[PDB]
């Protein structure tokens, strides 16, 4: 297991995002999104199995061997937590491991504007931070969470599969439930969450319509609800959300959403223009009454225009506006911003 | 268990709403909505398990250990009843506990207007008191119930999961059924409720369409039916109610509702402007024939206008009208009322 | 068990409608709709269990203890039959008991007009007597049944859960089947009813669409079919009946109903104006060809007008017309009739 | 087993596509699409069973004998991999075997234009290579895959039933999962694929709507997704894709597809005009913004026109345009191209 | 069993279509469609059971005794194959047996025009031969199959329940799979058919929508697919085919059908006008581009007109046109042709 300790130590030490372990390759680490093979012998099935098994319970070993899959989380005392996935490929064990720092960075350390912190003082509603896997969403969510834990005397509940970031008690009481151990299911967690007197809730992935209904109920019943999506924009998010429902319930969903929605963020971690480190590009939508009317009226497409003009009033920001700030600040290259701009000529006009 | 007795004693003694118990935090109590950590050592899993187990049957212990969840209710002789939820988080026992006083307050003690008491003399129909969890709904419902028990020679049946407020016999015969012990299910309770010759019924949460159909049947079959929702307004409630049905049955539901509906209340407990205690803010809708026509005709949006003008005739009251009374009486601050007003300028006009 | 015999004896002797038995209350009896506690000690769980168990088979005891619910019927030789419901509340046995006289009253004793007796000579179709639970429906149905049994040489079959009124043989052969003992289910009864050569059928409650289809089949296949509903008017009944079907089958249902429907009654037992005894208020709809056209054409709302004008020709009678007769005869008070009148001014015009 | 080794050796040695083994026929090999019986005795059930069993595990033998079917893949060290199907016909074992070379050919060796190689540098999206079974799709896909493995430092994951082409590590980490051994199902693979930090994904056949949704999610969540279809054209492919969804979700699918779609290829292996060897005929669709608008707007039919004019800008190519190049180069005969041309006169005009 | 051998021998010897065996009747044979009782004692249950059991395996005996039904096929060496159905009626064994000659007749022997033989050279698509049971469909299909087996070096796969005609190897490799022995199901056969490298496929009856989708997939994926229906005309066939699909997929089905459909035949065996033997009457539809447009455009009714005019170009032939040829050739009587003519006056006009 000592080898594994050193690989995770190097992952941490090298600012690496993720460690990949598979047979016939040396361990490889993703740093700022790119793989680097380590100067190590190629792994065999014995190596991957013994190292991965060194951090498993008898039940977890039984579980992976029962399913050839295992999602899990674990902590290394004095170092960090990690999220692990173990699987089987070509008849051999393989593993992927995500870092979870013990220390959650602040908005300014993350390059996040102050308006998210003011959102952290909201007593209730749903504010969404979206983007692909590992785009800092759990980390961002954890920063907002830690700020509330520090600042409020409220009840924070998280439901996670598995628990990633740990939020020990500050000013809040924080309870963190791992699905399949602490609670039978997300569904079971929702079966008991209203009897646990929460104020703030982390619900994990918006996996199905039922979870969406649960989130709408939570945000409308006096709770602060946090959730994630893998969508890339506010409009794409809203269309995705409406269309999961049968046609007859989308009117209600639009009214509900207009009432309970407090924010939509769509974020990504990009390689920095300097060639070292990664930088966050984020599109920000803050609903105003006009936007809430657009939500109720099924006039989704014009929402982009509100984000184009909500910079001064509400701190809103289209992705192109974020690319503009990163480009003037030389945080990103011209090609990535233009390659993502829905109107590259527009971003040029904003830049010049 | 003596420790637990003292925490619940302090909860009662301190006018605290809810007690929160979890590991690595001292016991914390929500008083008037806000958490206060007690000057006690942080709890461990052993503490939470032994204390919570001290009030469990062997079956209840088996049940929580079987599910890592348990909703339950219990009484402390000479003190109070309590509703408990026990769950597991981070691999450790946690618990939340709601007070249930033995004495139910009256309308005037609760700040409830006399019209609800006149509603308590209604022989049948459905009157709904809604709001978020712990907004006094069960307490309000219990006060109306106790008034009927005191005043009528009728049959009161409650179905609860679990039984919260106890209503010993006054002038009525009162039977209280806990789902999963007294009856197999809400569904089973409804299977036998018509053969038990009831006059007044408490059905618990409107959890599904079937429960809605049961309530419509009860209110139309000569019974007085009580139910709760977590909606925040009459219009939001009605839209929610109609939209749960398939499109083809909403016409019937509108006709049924127009016939059987006798009242919709949407209430909340707010921190008082004085900074000590909590005050009820409540929106009141009493259907008149005009409103019943609006119900049948699917002209829901104009219902708000009827509540704006039903103050003198029927005692109706919009939320803004309630905020007006609380603001002139300095019961609530200007910011909370304005932050909840659908037209803050309108509330200002009413105030000045 | 002797105590129980005396309570049921008092129930019979006192003209009481229903006996209620539950812990921490003396036995209470509903007489003319209102509860009276008996001058007896409060019951405990032991009392209710021993008394109720004294009239149970080992299977029935097992059944209630298996389900904490039991619907049942039983006879007391030389006294009466009774319908019982036993359940559990607050962890204790409770029971409710309805009287079933051995002697069925006649139309004139019941205040029922002669046209129902002429309906009793109809060879086939469906005539419905509706109203809330215990509104005399089973008793009314039994009177019509007993008249046919007395007058016809036909085959009467009843399917009941449980069997209530017993109809020993007069001129008909009368077979009475209790669901769950005599037959597996209502569905099973319908599976075998056509092979039992019936002429007259009692089907119990119209519990689902399937039962409705069975009743339509029976009435169209040369049988006389009896059924109940808990609806309060002909129009409300018809709308309820049509809307249970998918939209595509309602046209057929309207044609079928127009063919097979022979009568709709909506009845209620009301406290008498004298303050002693109860009086039947009943709305009567007898389909004429015009009404049958209205049934086929989905022009339901105008049916009320036909009942307003079918007094002289067919003996039809709106609820207001019944209230008129009861008011001129001082059988009911002005407030109950007006409180139920869809147009109280209309009833006043009819009265003055 | 030595006999089987020689048949597969001849299959490889003779440039044969596929080996067919069944009773009462000698082994027959498909070379360039056409069967040739080998100068061997006819097989019996004993021959086919012993030879096929010589390459099976006890579980695989049990599996075929349990199901009379088995799909499988295997390698012959120093020779090649093979995909096998074993089944039963007329009560006897039969087998079919596809070659899988250890060496994947390059685009130029395959006659594939350079634009596919530039597509191989795309960081994400879905590019589809379609055509009938054994039309070189897995081989083409493997060539693109091997190019990425050679050129990128990324994570390649394949899910296959069974694994066909093996891609040992070059510059990427490549994990290959066989459904039913490495992973429980395609569904299970998708359950864990997002926790394995992939960059490039091979998903196998687009077998159902769920797989389509998974592919859309992968392409939108920052991954490069590879999939196959057995469709023969871009328009036929798109119509097939849209119509698998319920009508209410096709709008979203069109928006999603317009966002994530990066390429549609429809390919076939044809006998060469020379009479020796086979030649690829391929229709190429590369979405441009105009095409993406056509995708969003449900204006599918005009897509063919864009391919007719996307030769110079994007390297697009209709099937007729491919037939034109093959005909001028005398790679295919006039009859095959004309027999497949949707407008043979158009192809003639292009040729003359 | 010797008796049974003689009955089947007489069936073969007498040119009888089918043998019927049941108790209390002598064996009866259908010759040219009409039953003839044999000059034999009436059968009892013992006779039918022993004779039928004489050709059963222990499993087949168990199977019939388990189900009182059995479909099966068997061969008599040096004589013929037979398709058997064994069942139970009135508590006794009964059996019906269809002949399957070892020698398949040619098109000219069958009176089939040369165009079907040219269709036998088609590399792919679906050509359908329909008609009632025992109308020569399997025999016709077998003749086309045998011609391909003789003429091509391709892979022929049949899936049958049970296998009827046997096609030993000629120039093709022919594998014949009996459902329930060789393969688990038609569904399982389709699960493995694409991994068996087929060129030509016989799929049996088009039993459900899934089979239709499988056939469309096969015909579009480069295979030659054979299937049967019991429809009597091209238009009736097409309407039947479209309407099995949900309304939303019929557009796609029309496009698919227009692409993959290569022929529709609707055939019948009729008693000859001479009074000895039977003659085939067949309606022939060969799709042209105009017809393919009609398929895509849902303009089915006008397809009959194309068959009326496709005689010279494509060899198409309406049923009336076939009756015309048979009537001028005195193969059928005037009454049968006129009794089947959709316009008997039209057939008269064609004849005179
Ligand atoms: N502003 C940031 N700058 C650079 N790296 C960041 C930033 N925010 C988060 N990260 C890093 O992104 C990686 C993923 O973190 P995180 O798990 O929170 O993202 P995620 O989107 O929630 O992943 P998942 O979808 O699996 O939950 C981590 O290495 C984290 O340190
Ligand atoms: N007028 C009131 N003023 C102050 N506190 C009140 C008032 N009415 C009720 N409460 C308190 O609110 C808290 C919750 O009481 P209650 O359970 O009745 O509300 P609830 O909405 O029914 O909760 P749940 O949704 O779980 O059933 C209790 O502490 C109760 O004493
Ligand atoms: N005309 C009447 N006047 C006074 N009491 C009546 C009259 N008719 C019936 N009753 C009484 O009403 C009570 C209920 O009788 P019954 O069971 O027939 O009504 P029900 O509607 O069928 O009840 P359920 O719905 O449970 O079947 C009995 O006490 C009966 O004697
Ligand atoms: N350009 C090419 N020229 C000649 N043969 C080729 C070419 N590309 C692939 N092939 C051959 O086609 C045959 C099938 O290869 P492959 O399995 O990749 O096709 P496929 O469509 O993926 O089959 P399946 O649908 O079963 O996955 C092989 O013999 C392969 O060598
Ligand atoms: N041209 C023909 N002339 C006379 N008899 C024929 C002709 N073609 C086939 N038959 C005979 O028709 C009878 C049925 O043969 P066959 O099983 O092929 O028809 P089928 O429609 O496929 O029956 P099924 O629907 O059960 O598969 C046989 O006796 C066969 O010899």
């Amino acid at each position: 297991m000592a080898n594994m300790h050193q690989l995770l130590t190097e992952l941490v030490n090298r600012g690496g995002s993720d460690l990949h372990l598979t047979t016939n390759s040396p361990p490889q680490i993703r740093i700022d999104g790119k793989l680097l093979p380590l100067d190590m012998p190629p792994l065999n099935a014995v190596d991957t199995k013994q190292l991965c098994y060194s951090i498993l319970t008898e039940q977890q070993k039984h579980k992976f061997e029962e399913n050839n899959e295992l999602d899990l989380s674990f902590g290394i005392k004095g170092l960090s937590r990690f999220r692990g996935n173990v699987f089987v490929q070509r008849g051999a064990v393989a593993g992927v491991f995500r870092v979870i720092p013990y220390k959650i960075l602040s908005f300014e350390e993350l390059g996040l504007p102050p308006v998210v912190r003011e959102l952290a003082e909201k007593p209730r509603g749903l504010v969404l931070v979206t983007g692909p896997t590992g785009s800092g969403k759990s980390t961002t969510l954890a920063a907002i969470i830690d700020k509330i834990n520090t600042d409020r005397h409220e009840h924070i509940v998280t439901v996670e599969d598995p628990i990633e970031y740990l939020h020990p008690h500050k000013s809040c009481v924080v309870n963190q439930r791992e699905v399949g151990a602490d609670t039978k299911s997300f569904k079971n967690a929702l079966k008991y969450i209203l009897r646990q007197d929460p104020d703030v809730v982390l619900v994990g992935e918006l996996r199905d319509l039922e979870t969406i209904e649960a989130a709408l109920t939570l945000a409308e019943t006096g709770h602060l609800c946090f959730a994630t999506l893998h969508t890339n924009s506010a409009v794409q998010t809203i269309n995705r959300i409406v269309d999961v429902f049968p046609s007859y319930q989308q009117p209600q969903v639009r009214a509900q959403l207009s009432f309970v929605l407090e924010g939509v963020l769509s974020q990504t971690l990009l390689p920095k223009a300097s060639g070292t480190g990664r930088v966050l590009a984020i599109e920000v939508m803050v609903p105003n009454p006009a936007i809430r009317n657009l939500i109720r009226e099924d006039k989704i497409h014009q929402i982009y225009s509100q984000m184009q003009v909500g910079q001064e009033k509400f701190g809103m920001m289209t992705m192109n506006q974020c690319l503009y700030g990163l480009l003037q600040k030389r945080h990103i290259t011209m090609d990535v911003g233009m390659g993502r701009s829905p109107d590259p000529d527009e971003l040029k006009q904003m830049l010049t």
